């Protein structure tokens, strides 16, 4: 049950995630990975704010469902 997502640069992300902690899962994650907090992760989805307290299962969104990440640098 896993999805694809992609960026900005055309990256291709690719990670299962629980039902219960879906946004949250790829928030801390890439938080991270890129080293900044996940106050500027966000997740959207054909320009549909997701957050912590929905998941794919709440968009019915699954089988290779396309999902965009996008990736900030902190300044302040």
């Amino acid at each position: 049950m896993q999805i694809f997502i992609k960026t900005l640069t055309g990256k291709t992300i690719t990670a299962e995630t629980e039902p219960a902690e879906t946004v949250a899962d790829l928030k801390q994650k890439i938080a991270d990975k890129e080293g900044v907090p996940v106050d500027q992760q966000r997740l959207i989805f054909a320009g549909k704010q997701l957050e912590d307290s929905k998941t794919m299962a709440d968009y019915n969104i699954q089988k290779e469902s396309t999902l965009h990440m996008v990736l900030r640098l902190r300044g302040g």
